[PDB]
């Protein structure tokens, strides 16, 4: 029970959380001239509080069911928060930079790409046996993780001169501009913070038999921190450091 209490209090304080930023976000927007940027960070983080709000009681709603049958009747509703959250997260920090808007739409193209194949996988969870290592759910989280790699290269092949890989994976702080310092947050949190995801596809692709009483649970968990993290950390670090870029 107390896992499942965990489990349920973690949806509660992804809700309040989302809503409390989307607050600080909005509100800040009002103080800058180009509002894009913060409005797109407001957006991101209130569509996730209201998906956080209906998968909390969706969760409640199945307090006796399997753990199995809450995941499963939760995690759709995660993933259409995720294919209209991250390609705004994309846009938002290919506008900051004036990327090239073509290569944006790219980056885009792939993490749309990235999530649909992923959803695809998570519908053949309520088609599988368990027990069984479904072929289509292996196959389709495969080409997820390709898309990802992709926008993971595409990424990395455009860097600022001079980001090698290990000062970004061990938080060293880099020297530079706006740019070349939101772009090192962006590849920290594309590279480590959405990292933590196919992790989590991985227990109900190989571990949902194997013994284990309530993985599914420890995968929301999962999940639940990585939107914290991702979207409230992601929208802060970059308020913070477009904050410091005015030259004024
Ligand atoms: C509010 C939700 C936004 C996301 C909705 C789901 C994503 C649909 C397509 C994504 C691929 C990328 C399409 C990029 C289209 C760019 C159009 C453009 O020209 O922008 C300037
Ligand atoms: C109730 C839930 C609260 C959850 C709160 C947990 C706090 C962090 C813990 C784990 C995340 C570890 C991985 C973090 C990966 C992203 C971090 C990152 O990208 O940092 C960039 C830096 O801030 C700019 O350069
Ligand atoms: C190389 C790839 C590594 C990827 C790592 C992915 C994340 C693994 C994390 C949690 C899964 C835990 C699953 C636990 C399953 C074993 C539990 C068990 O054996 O329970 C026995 C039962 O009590 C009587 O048979
Ligand atoms: C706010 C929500 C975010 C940033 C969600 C990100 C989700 C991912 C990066 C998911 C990645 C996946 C793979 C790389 C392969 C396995 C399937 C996914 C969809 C979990």
């Amino acid at each position: 029970m107390v896992l499942v209490e965990l489990t349920y209090y973690l949806f509660f304080i992804g809700y309040i959380s989302m809503g409390a930023a989307f607050i600080f976000f909005w509100t800040e927007r009002s103080n800058v001239k180009d509002k894009l940027p913060l409005t797109l960070s407001g957006l991101i983080v209130l569509i996730a509080a209201v998906h956080y709000y209906y998968m909390r009681g969706e969760f409640e709603a199945l307090a006796t069911a399997t753990s199995f049958d809450r995941f499963v009747a939760i995690t759709p509703i995660r993933y259409i928060d995720w294919i209209l959250t991250t390609p705004l997260m994309v846009f938002k920090f290919v506008y900051v930079l004036k990327a090239d808007r073509n290569w944006g739409i790219k980056l885009m193209v792939l993490d749309f790409l990235m999530v649909l194949t992923g959803l695809f996988g998570e519908l053949r969870l309520a088609e599988m046996e368990l027990g069984s290592v479904d072929g289509m759910r292996v196959v389709w989280g495969t080409l997820s993780g390709i898309f990802y790699f992709w926008l993971v290269y595409e990424l990395w092949n455009k860097r600022p001169e001079g980001i090698e890989l290990a000062p970004v994976m061990t938080f060293q702080a880099i020297e530079g501009d706006e740019a070349t310092k939101a772009y090192v947050t962006l590849l920290r949190f594309v590279l480590i913070g959405w990292g933590i995801y196919p992790i989590g596809y991985l227990i109900p692709t190989y571990f949902a038999g194997a013994g284990a009483a309530d993985v599914f649970d420890w995968v929301n968990i999962i999940y639940n921190i990585g939107d914290f993290v991702n979207k409230i950390g992601f929208g802060f670090a970059t308020y913070l450091l477009v904050k410091g870029s005015e030259l004024e």
